[PDB]
């Protein structure tokens, strides 16, 4: 679990957003595991603006955060899961690095901000699901 909060908005995995995401619902998009809500209080976090391929992610599974190098968003092949069938998840980036399912929401961050949340992993990998290209979440 975990999430994003910048001005009034909170960025969430699409598969975890709960019923106030969704009766608050702003834009979502299931080919990039994505959903944005409104929220009444500021947001705590910057999102970065730049094309950083090293940083640092938050592994829930164990308490711990890690440095990664990983891919440009793309389009990834993602197996079938009890959310979304055999598909390919766009806007996604791969690093080698620890992540269990419940590890989405985990934040990865460079030195300008937020880049993207945990949205996929497996056998010693895990994908983020960048949110740098979302201009609009800064107005
Ligand atoms: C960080 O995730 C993992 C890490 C290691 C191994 C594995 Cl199988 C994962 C899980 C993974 O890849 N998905 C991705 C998928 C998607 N974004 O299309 C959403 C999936 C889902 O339905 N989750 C709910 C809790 C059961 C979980
Ligand atoms: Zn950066």
């Amino acid at each position: 679990s975990g999430a994003i909060y910048v001005g009034n908005y909170r960025v969430v995995n699409r598969h975890l957003a709960t019923h106030n995401d969704w009766a608050n619902l702003v834009w979502e998009d299931s080919s990039r595991d994505l959903l944005v809500s409104s929220t009444t209080a500021q947001g705590c976090d910057t999102i970065a603006r730049c094309d950083c391929q090293t940083g640092v992610y938050y592994c829930s599974s164990r308490r711990k955060h890690y440095p990664v190098s990983f891919s440009k968003p793309s389009l990834i092949f993602v197996e079938a899961s009890e959310y979304y069938p055999a598909r390919y998840q766009s806007h996604l980036m791969l690093a080698v690095g620890h992540s269990e399912p419940g590890d989405c929401g985990g934040i990865l961050r460079c030195q300008h901000g937020v880049v993207g949340i945990v949205s996929t992993g497996g056998n010693g990998l895990v994908g983020f699901a960048d949110v740098r290209d979302l201009l609009w979440l800064d107005e």
